[PDB]
């Protein structure tokens, strides 16, 4: 059981060690596409790339390549995409993704600015009067409705294909209490948040897969995309305590690199997943 894993971690303090032995362990899949020249100015950080065989495909015939995975969770049944925080040159190519694989939640765990630097372009409107126009991909966003509670805002977005004028609402979960430096003290939080993104149906089979991001794609983003798949095996399993936290991220890892960035993020994991199986047992 993690639960005592946890303790012998943490009392012996080899969370750096665990971290390393994931580090060795993890796939290296080619990349090729993200390092061609002409996608330079697609890529916020030169060492993040999606692998080629997982890599989310735009439908535009010039150039399909978004930072962006699938990460497929067969025993689950879970996808997620993960991106980057959508830069300047590349928010039309964020909503392209939205709109093209049919997903009804956006996922952002980042402020738009942390530590006095921007981690993410602004890429929804502020005001329900002033919608965006990406000219590029054809698409209109307007907030239709905006709910700011403590921890996290939830926005209703309308968005609309120009081109078909064909229109769809996306549910956008933005948590806001990440702190610059580490990880929360608590998880309580972190589970309102993720079960609130739940209930609203984003994460479920009827649509296409909810995207995540932070500034990378692989930070916060794996510690959301890894609590919620551990609590969900916990459900399917005949003997919960079966779910091991390490082969699961092991198994995400297949499809994006760097997954969960350090060991204060790793220890947090289990942390989530620990108290949220109180909620699930
Ligand atoms: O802050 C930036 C702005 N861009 C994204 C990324 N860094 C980058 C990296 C290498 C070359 C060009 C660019 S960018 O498109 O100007």
């Amino acid at each position: 059981e993690m639960e005592k894993e946890f303790e012998q971690i943490d009392k012996s303090g080899s969370w750096a060690a665990i971290y390393q032995d994931i580090r060795h362990e993890a796939s290296d899949f080619p990349s090729r596409v993200a390092k061609l020249p002409k996608n330079k100015n697609r890529n916020r950080y030169r060492d993040v790339s999606p692998f080629d065989h997982s890599r989310i495909k735009l439908h535009q015939e010039d150039n399909d390549y978004i930072n962006a995975s699938l990460i497929k969770m067969e025993e689950a049944q879970r996808s997620y995409i993960l991106t980057q925080g959508p830069l300047p040159n590349t928010v039309g190519h964020f909503w392209e993704m939205v709109w093209e694989q049919k997903s009804r939640g956006v996922v952002m765990l980042n402020r738009v600015m942390e530590k006095g630097s921007l981690k993410c372009a602004q890429y929804w409107p502020q005001k329900e009067e002033k919608e965006m126009i990406f000219e590029d991909t054809n698409l209109k966003l307007t907030l239709i409705s905006e709910d700011i509670k403590s921890y996290y805002t939830v926005r209703q977005l309308e968005l609309e294909n120009l081109t078909t004028q064909e229109t769809r609402e996306i549910l956008h979960f933005h948590y806001t209490t990440w702190p610059d430096f580490g990880v929360p003290e608590s998880p309580a939080s972190f589970l309102n948040f993720l079960f609130k993104v739940r209930e609203s149906g984003s994460l479920s089979p009827e649509h296409g897969p909810v995207v995540v991001h932070c500034s990378a794609g692989i930070g916060r983003s794996g510690t959301f995309c890894l609590a919620d798949t551990c609590l969900l095996l916990m459900d399917k399993r005949k003997d919960p305590s079966s779910v091991d936290i390490k082969k699961v991220l092991l198994e995400m890892r297949k499809f994006r690199m760097g997954l969960i960035q350090t060991a204060d993020q790793l220890r947090f994991s289990y942390l989530a997943v620990i108290e949220g199986a109180k909620f699930i047992m």
